[PDB]
């Protein structure tokens, strides 16, 4: 029994809970910031998608960012940073599925993130935040799920709910 | 037995033939182009790296591209295209792997690249080109593998020789 689902909302989310987002149309999904040095934001882009431009609105300003999915039936997560509160964001990580779920935890001054392509996706990307109440914002319905059962939240992102 | 190791060079890779380069250091791998509008190139990152900048010589140009690697045992190949010829690269793929074997070929328009994480990599990722002519550049020994033989070729990025 998970723990949801919770409106789209703005929140310092607690530590050690992994924050599993469920969106329905492609476009931003949720965005997070630890004030100094680290803008992450993900989008999901559709199935087939050729390279083209899009674009987004992450930090409250408009941003172009070229994307692409090269798959024809999973939708794609991509995970954008940028380092500087002026910066750009350069595409560091992706989640390949056709559940439509991704998921992040602060854990331990970071922000793991679940890699690769359904059904073999694991915690294998993070990012150092170092800010234990970094403010995150979901446009999306998303669960709760503690640090604990992570391998519940694996088997959600790798075979849906 | 595979058509190898042949010594780094620039060449017209001709049509339905995989190319599978083999590196021994970090850094740059291999470059190609079609001449008008589409320039990629792939490097290659060692394990344990944080989140930098680093200084690479891409169509002659020296660019700062930002580049991780989160995996404590394996190499990790970044697939990086060019959109314009005034314009900067950007992350568009990406093979984890500890055989620290990549490959791409040209076939229907396109160049194919062998995505993910071994021993499950494919051949998932393209990029249209539309140009059997486009020019490519190793600077690290390759092996030819024909198109009949992608099975083949994946093996060994999954797998090793």
């Amino acid at each position: 029994v998970l723990d949801g689902p919770y409106q789209p909302t703005s929140f310092n989310l607690p530590v050690d809970y992994w924050m599993m987002m469920s969106p329905t149309q492609a476009g931003r999904v949720a965005e997070g910031t630890n004030g100094t040095d680290r803008w992450f934001a993900c989008i999901i882009v559709e199935p087939n998608v050729s390279l083209q431009s899009r674009d987004y609105v992450l930090d409250g300003q408009t941003v172009q960012l070229q994307v692409d999915n090269t798959s024809n039936t999973m939708w794609k997560f991509i995970l954008f940073i940028k380092l500087t509160k002026s910066g750009n964001y350069s595409q560091y990580s992706s989640l390949l599925t056709n559940h439509k779920l991704c998921a992040w935890i602060k854990r331990d001054s970071r922000v793991y993130w679940f890699d690769g392509t359904v059904p073999n996706s694991s915690d294998n990307y993070y990012l150092t935040i170092n800010n234990d109440n970094s403010i995150v914002s979901s446009d999306v319905d998303f669960y709760l799920i503690p640090r604990t059962q992570t391998d519940s939240c694996r088997r959600c992102i790798n075979n849906g709910l």
